[PDB]
């Protein structure tokens, strides 16, 4: 019996809409926190259970609203999610990584009591778009107790990240901002061979696909978070033996397909 398992047995279709948990939102004002620019918390309501936490970073120039659909999507599947605003819209990936760390500390320590009541403070993960995807890789190096990272169409000047944190990297096949041959794929290849890793390549997609509702991004992000944050092996089925019309490529070392 897995004490972290939440929700009914999944289907692929179920991972393309908001999940079964009702969601509350809390706006974190810039002037109320230090180390990051505030943001929005999405968290489950109507429940006595606790859930893992996820911090998400937008990309260059963007704010938390650019990932609002995804923060709510994840929270509704059973997670406490903070989507950050950054100190400056022009912050680069390593700065964003520091701010994700500050946001996770805040989430665990100083967020509203109703948020902390829903949070298992020890089961945490990260995701982000573009420069925020680079930040996801960087913070995974810095905090190797994180349970998972999901870099979405990631961008970073550094290509090698030494982390044991399982990563599912989403590339956009037709990306010209962070071309997968120069960003996503090198990131995937250069992670340690012993780290569980997946590369999902969205067929014909472009750089800003993650900022709009996207069924494939939802399926793979929920599944990776469930598998690693909750140890929920019911989600292996979406990550193994994959033949998905939305994808132009799927690569993995398949460490996640077994215990």
């Amino acid at each position: 019996s897995n004490p972290y398992q939440r929700g009914p047995n999944p289907t692929r279709s179920a991972l393309t809409t908001d999940g079964p948990f009702s969601v509350a939102t809390y706006s974190v004002s810039r002037l109320s926190v230090s180390g990051f620019g505030g943001g929005v918390i999405y968290y489950p309501t109507g429940t006595t259970l606790t859930f893992g936490g996820i911090a998400m970073s937008p990309g260059y120039t963007a704010d938390a609203s650019s990932l609002a659909w995804l923060g709510r999507r994840l929270a509704s599947h059973g997670f406490v999610v903070i989507v950050i605003n950054t100190n400056s819209r022009l912050d680069f990936p390593d700065s964003r990584a520091s701010q994700l760390s500050a946001a996770l500390n805040y989430l665990r320590t100083s967020s509203p009591s109703a948020v902390r009541a829903r949070l298992d403070a020890n089961r945490l993960a990260v995701a982000g778009h573009s420069m925020g995807g680079g930040a996801t890789l960087r913070i995974s190096e810095q905090i190797p107790t994180l349970k998972a990272g999901v870099p979405l169409t990631p961008w970073h000047t550094d290509k090698t990240f030494n982390t044991p944190v399982p990563q599912l990297i989403v590339g956009a096949e037709a990306d010209t901002v962070a071309p997968v041959s120069q960003h996503a794929i090198p990131f995937y290849q250069n992670l340690p061979s012993t780290t569980p890793k997946v590369y999902v390549e969205l067929d014909n997609a472009t750089h800003f696909a993650p900022n709009s509702p996207n069924a494939a991004i939802s399926v793979y992000t929920i599944s990776w978070m469930k598998l690693w944050v909750d140890n929920d092996t019911r989600y292996r089925q979406f990550l193994c033996n994959v033949n998905d019309p939305a994808l132009s490529d799927f690569r993995s070392n398949n460490r996640h397909c077994q215990l």
